[PDB]
């Protein structure tokens, strides 16, 4: 796969539908697309391990962690392949996203396709916050969308 | 993968959870859950192409068919990779599904993760209904109810 999307839902309404690009495989993944609902500022943006939303977003499980590492900032070496940092809504509750990556991968050991995405309640504090809970999920708290990462046209 | 998962949801009142385990590579797939909101009898139920539903059902595509054959029902040699038949729902509404498939897999070029899985209107007639639709799509109609294929716990 060379692109793929991902359908955005949860209470608000909090909405929204991200694209993702790979024009080479062992090249960069560009992530893009619009969130409305969220009250303004930071919201943590992760991959999580499972494609399951049979009871919503708590289905998908812990951050998609293959190498088994501390939770970290997109910039870190020591990171969660799903670590995406943080996303910015503006006054009007809207997010406009922009992303690229070199971790995940639409192919290959970090492949997202199959997975979750969701937006967080809360800033990731990308383990800087000196709890243990941190270096886990950076205390970004509760799950107010998500969506299941599909192979696009 | 050795298990997945897809929950379906419609702008009607269709609505279920499938699952998907497959023990060894490239070995058979089982495929069980349940469907309610159905009229009774048989519906059309195949995996399509993209794991797209920014749309709806519709955004989903075609069958998955990377071998580029004729659609047929789930028994025959000449089929899609996506054809796994019909599912039938009782007076109450409700399709108990159980399936044994060899076509489909979790992984490799017939990975169906990431794809749609979709429950239709019509019955599929498997390719043997005599219109040139019948080996494209079956004329099982609408799409009643679809979502992305996951991987599971
Ligand atoms: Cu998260
Ligand atoms: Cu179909
Ligand atoms: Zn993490
Ligand atoms: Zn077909």
């Amino acid at each position: 796969a060379t692109k793929a999307v991902c359908v955005l839902k949860g209470d608000g309404p909090v909405q929204g539908i991200i694209n993702f690009e790979q024009k080479e495989s062992n090249g960069p993944v560009k992530v893009w697309g619009s969130i409305k609902g969220l009250t303004e500022g930071l919201h943590g943006f992760h991959v999580h391990e499972f494609g399951d939303n049979t009871a919503g977003c708590t289905s998908a499980g812990p951050h998609f962690n293959p190498l088994s590492r501390k939770h970290g900032g997109p910039k870190d070496e020591e990171r969660h392949v799903g670590d995406l940092g943080n996303v910015t809504a503006d006054k009007d509750g809207v997010a406009d996203v922009s992303i690229e990556d070199s971790v995940i991968s639409l192919s290959g050991d970090h492949c997202i396709i199959g997975r979750t995405l969701v937006v967080h309640e809360k800033a990731d504090d990308l383990g800087k916050g000196g709890n243990e809970e941190s270096t886990k999920t950076g205390n970004a708290g509760s799950r107010l969308a998500c969506g299941v990462i599909g192979i696009a046209q």
